[PDB]
């Protein structure tokens, strides 16, 4: 296969709604996965007016044209990846959008759990222009 | 009926456009004052909060309370008219509205019934850690 | 002086400690209600917003009012106490306030003036695009 | 002669501004919206999280470490200051107690042509894991 264009910085987004029926609108949030261009991976989650924090690193190779693995050495938002492979099947929509999905068999407790995760990212890139009445 | 307070809408978040969302408390405020005054208002992360509706109100019946609106941004139609919401306040905590506009703000039929879920601003026993004011 | 209305808590920033900064709006609120009532309130993203803070207030003189606080989870020492807070509306939008407090909970000498900036919230002309509510 | 036990620059940073409580008491330092990314391969990302909207790039390029106080961010383009776009920024660094990133450079000119000869002064954070992922925060 030829790589997808994975490596890059990614905005953790959730889907917003007024009603449990209606899907929601996309709205970016507060959580950030690093690909790097030497194959790592950090996810971290910013607090707003607090410290930032690294909720996750390890490496990470695409495998597929719609597969790739997380090599997590340590991950505080999912204990139970800690030393393995997590292997997400993804799609990037629009050049823009890392659509994925993974699944974790058991939690941190031992109990079966059977669950896919999902998860939308949005690529973050350069404006044309620095916005006026930003705070750095 | 408990209805004085502050209220907190709630909206749903979910973690994809194909699962339903978790009801989860959200950035808007419902003001039902001691004296009678209702106000509306929204944070915006990262700017000035807003306004939205104001006005007066008075609980009418076991399950309605009238809103005597002046002045409405968020739903214009209302303007210096009364809306009467239908109401249920669950476990002390959860006021479960509804209400219906008739018309949009050009005058065209819209005979739509609004849901919404507001949740009791308490003040818990301790000022919770880590928390930015 | 123009009190009553719906205040939300700034923090002056600058990017260095030698030019000079501006306010910015943050996640607390103080209700200074028509009919005598003082609430503070914070907005915690994705939970429950708290009440921090209630009571009765009343101007005292053209630069200070009183709270006359209940119970404050944010400053236990100022519960069943009047605190009398010096203040300054700038530009009718921002209540620059301080008070003293003189002793802390234990009774120990603290002798300390704390300051705060808050902005006055306001209806805008049209509801913004794009918010979440 | 301990130099290989040096503090990294390699990691993520993040940018401290001045808060306080009222313009009458100075700020105290405090973690801002914009991070800096030094990777392992010597690439360089500054950006910016504006609330409620996308998170924003500001500048991008490669950097590697001169001298023991010193190192390069050769940047291809970077919207915050565009006078440094296709040029060598020679940052003067000390990280203190493993955690702060204090750099200092200077700005000759600005794109106008405008003599500036400025010395610029940051201070930013390492972010790190902590020991547990805290309970009421949004991812």
């Amino acid at each position: 296969f030829k790589a997808a264009d994975l490596k890059g910085i990614w905005q953790l987004c959730h889907y917003v709604s007024e009603s449990p029926d209606v899907p929601g609108a996309l709205k970016p949030s507060n959580t950030f996965k690093v690909l790097s261009d030497d194959g790592r991976i950090v996810n971290f989650t910013i607090i707003p007016g607090a410290d930032a924090i690294i909720t996750g690193y390890g490496t990470y190779k695409q495998l597929t044209d719609d597969s790739y693995k997380e090599s997590i050495e340590k991950n505080i938002h999912l204990p139970m990846l800690d030393n393995q492979d997590n292997i997400l099947e993804f799609e990037i929509k629009d050049n823009d959008y890392l659509h994925l999905k993974y699944f974790i068999k058991s939690d941190l407790n031992g109990n079966e759990l059977n669950t896919w995760y999902y998860e939308t990212w949005k690529r973050v890139e350069m404006p044309a222009k620095f916005p006026e009445d930003i705070v750095r």
